[PDB]
């Protein structure tokens, strides 16, 4: 069933309307299913450029169960001090995979929730879809 093995692949591009931070990064996180995954840390910009693909292994059964269920992917925006380390949550997004088809699909922007830059409109372009391992 080499077939059956499928990739969720989630595209995090472009963000939009955060704060110029100059002495800050910009890492979003990823968790589905007790898996965690990251980006580079990129230059907190007002529009920074995550410009990254994040991929976790499924099979057709579970992914059907997954969709169903409605289990989230959730991402967890950071704001990284290159010097020290300390990395702080900004907000999160959540998304399922209802939308996820086996073609590319048109990304749609996402709103960050709980968002630290309180008067800030910050949103973050994202792709989902599905490939065959």
């Amino acid at each position: 069933s080499k077939s059956d093995q499928l990739l969720i692949v989630v595209s995090i591009l472009e963000g939009r309307h955060f704060p110029k931070r100059p002495k800050h990064m910009l890492v979003v996180e990823a968790k589905f299913d007790g898996e965690q995954l990251a980006t580079d840390p990129v230059d907190h910009t007002d529009q920074p450029e995550f410009a990254t693909e994040l991929a976790w292994e499924i099979d057709r059964k579970a992914l059907h169960q997954h969709r169903l269920q409605r289990t989230p992917i959730k991402l967890q925006c950071f704001a990284l001090d290159p010097v020290t380390s300390a990395k702080e949550t900004i907000g999160y997004i959540v998304l399922d995979l209802r939308t996820a088809q086996e073609t590319k699909q048109a990304p749609k922007w996402y709103q960050l929730l709980s968002n630290k830059y309180t008067k800030f409109k910050s949103e973050i372009q994202i792709s989902i879809a599905l490939e065959t391992d």
